[PDB]
């Protein structure tokens, strides 16, 4: 996909998952922009597994799935953000396994990978 149709799918993918919680929409703004110094709620929580669930990069016991998520990248991000991906994929395979509850864990990982992002990073 292009540049312009993953931001635009960012919207889209936020649709999806959003309805389900309980949300404040300046903590949204904030992982939109990769910001994730900031503590999560549950409810926060719980949404990045439900993005991660429709990604299709963790499970319903919020694994992260490496080998999965680098077969997923060309249908989740453009090729710009193909190479910080592979990396934050890499550095961040093992964060799920500090946690035990499923929605923690996918919230860690994507916390990891803004962290790791070495370039700008977006969070539906």
């Amino acid at each position: 996909m292009t540049m312009e149709q993953f931001l635009t799918s960012l919207d889209m993918i936020r649709s999806g998952c959003a309805p389900k919680f309980k949300l404040k929409t300046e903590d949204l703004d904030r992982l939109r922009v990769g910001d994730f110094n900031f503590p999560p709620s549950q409810d926060l929580m719980c949404y990045t597994k439900c993005v991660s669930l429709m990604a299709g990069t963790v499970n319903k016991k919020g694994e992260f799935n490496a080998p999965k998520a680098l077969a997923q990248l060309p249908h989740l991000v453009p090729p710009e953000m193909m190479e910080m991906s592979r990396k934050s994929v890499e550095a961040c395979r093992d964060t799920h396994k500090q946690f035990k509850e499923s929605c923690e864990r996918v919230y860690q990982t994507a916390k990891c990978f803004s962290e790791n992002a070495d370039g700008q990073f977006m969070w539906p």
